[PDB]
């Protein structure tokens, strides 16, 4: 069981490598890759931690060494923010990085499950998908846009409001991963009942959580520690499922029946080959159906943007 | 149970806070403080993780709000390295930071156990002690220098060499926290015998474990993630002992009988008021007894250096 992390030297990368080193099952292997020179050292730093998990770091323009024999590849490489670039700039830079890395993955470990964390996710898994097709190795069951962060913030906010135990709430979240494309199915949360005003407020807080962090760090960056935690959960769910465990359900952004959009985030049953079964989003409330229809256009443009990036 | 972390925005601090946010028992509270303005956002970032541990972060030059009601204070503030600064420069900077911070601790939460991570630990815990004395609130049972890092590194190297599972080895380390004052009692590792050569090699490596990480980072970085891990285990040990758990033993740098030096790291039984019992280092090997006496004068100066700092 070998897991590869691309963009390991970054905030999200270090918090993820750290949690994975101390949580992956024994015998498991962890390789880190990043263009930053410090990457081999990050690995050395983590190797001093006494767990049954081998770990190595690599730098350079070639990530082959890190990808060889990998069963899981988590991509958190990219850019969060830099002085001088705006909305367009970030996308322009992250799209290229994703294109390159998924490209190297296609040639090195085409059978690995790929979790993409790099934003914007709605558009980046599309780029990834298109890059895999042009190589003849695309398998929509093994391409996932990591949206777990939305799920845990929801669990947290709901627990806080209804005074529940944080670890007893599991809110399914569908749609996309940005502003109005994030849709928490608050109507499907066992036990708790919500007020229309609370569904309106919560939903708003969940959709803006990322921004809430950025403003708090005062331009100092975006969520890294919570995202690292979120990616870890997703990483282990995949490993567990890839190892034969039963009933591992997780919400992710995959290519399913285009009933709403080519790629949509919905409950998935994970197994030995990635997605085993895309599950029905079930019953939705008036508020939920309205929020859904009112965002399909936006999600489709995000996806469109992505496909156009590859196919020109 | 309120735990405070000073310097929470640094490399070590963020890994530490992350690990504590998810591992402190339910009901615990975590308050982060650092001069970096990004600090409250670090807390907001971490508050999005669903664990029953309340968290708040603060910045500015007054740690009071973070210190009020604190049961445990972990200090990791300081300077790992800055261009243009050499050995003595770093020391003066770190010495002054620990002085300023302990003083605030003395004023706001005088009965909290203090765990100093800032290096050089051999000198910094001495400084803290003096600061607490001059304020008239010193309690030698509640001040510790965190040396756990030397422990986990030893555990990892030993298992690797004698082919054991990383998690089943526990090497006691005594003395100081730097260079020659780090003495791993390899002779006490049950069911494992070593060659005067093995001991010679393991011992020198364990003492240079850090440098190993620095060189692997092309000179621009230090062991941050393994340190966060080590400080997490230490902190969790203190919390558990403070909650009344029995049998919690941990090697830490504290003041005891001046049998070897005023401050000496040795196994300790932790209890409800901090150090409850200072256990004997037990039986040493020839090599060990020999390494011990050979470093005593160095450790004593490290200590003298800290006492003279807080008096001129
Ligand atoms: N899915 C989510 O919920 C979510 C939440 C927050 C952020 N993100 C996104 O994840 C990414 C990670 O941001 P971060 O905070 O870690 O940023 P960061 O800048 O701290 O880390 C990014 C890392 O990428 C590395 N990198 C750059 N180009 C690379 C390349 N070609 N190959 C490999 N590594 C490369 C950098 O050296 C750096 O260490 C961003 O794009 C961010 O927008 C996703
Ligand atoms: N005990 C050990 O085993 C061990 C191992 C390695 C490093 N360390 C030491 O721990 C410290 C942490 O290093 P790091 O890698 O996190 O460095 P870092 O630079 O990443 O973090 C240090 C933090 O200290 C903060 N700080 C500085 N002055 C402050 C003040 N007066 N009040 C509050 N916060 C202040 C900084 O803003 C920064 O976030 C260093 O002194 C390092 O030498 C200890």
């Amino acid at each position: 069981m070998k897991v590869a992390v691309l963009g390991a030297a970054g905030g999200i990368g270090q918090a993820l490598a750290l949690l994975l080193k101390t949580q992956l099952p024994s015998g498991s292997e962890l390789s880190l890759y990043d263009i930053a020179p410090v990457t081999p050292g990050v690995a050395v730093d983590l190797s001093h931690i006494p767990t049954a998990v081998k770990i190595k770091g690599f730098s350079g323009e070639d990530a082959t060494p890190a990808l060889e024999g990998a069963d899981v590849v988590l991509i958190s490489a990219g850019v969060a923010r830099k002085p001088g670039m705006d909305r367009s700039d970030l996308f322009n830079v992250n799209a290229g990085i994703v294109k390159n890395l998924v490209q190297q993955v296609a040639k090195t470990c085409p059978k690995a499950c790929i979790g993409i964390i790099t934003n914007p996710v709605n558009t980046t898994v599309a780029i990834a998908a298109e890059v895999l097709k042009k190589a003849g190795v695309y398998d929509k069951n093994k391409l996932f846009g990591v949206t777990t962060l939305d799920i845990i913030c929801s669990n947290t906010f709901v627990a806080e409001l209804k005074g529940k135990q944080p670890g007893e709430v599991e809110v399914p979240v569908i749609g996309g991963h940005s502003g109005v494309t994030i849709l928490p199915l608050l109507s499907q949360v066992p036990g708790v009942s919500f007020t229309e005003q609370e569904v309106a407020d919560l939903t708003k807080r969940i959709q803006n959580a990322g921004t809430e962090v950025v403003e708090a760090k005062a331009g100092g960056g975006s969520a890294t520690l919570s995202m690292g935690q979120a990616a870890a959960r997703f990483g282990l769910s995949l490993v567990r499922a890839l190892q034969g465990e039963q009933g591992v359900v997780e919400c992710a952004y995959v290519e399913g029946d285009g009933q709403y959009a080519r790629f949509f985030s919905q409950p998935l049953l994970l197994g030995k080959n990635g997605v085993e079964e895309r599950k029905s989003i079930g019953t939705l409330s008036a508020f939920e159906q309205n929020a859904l229809e009112g965002m399909l256009d936006t999600l489709k443009k995000d996806i469109a943007l992505g496909q156009e990036f590859v196919n020109k």
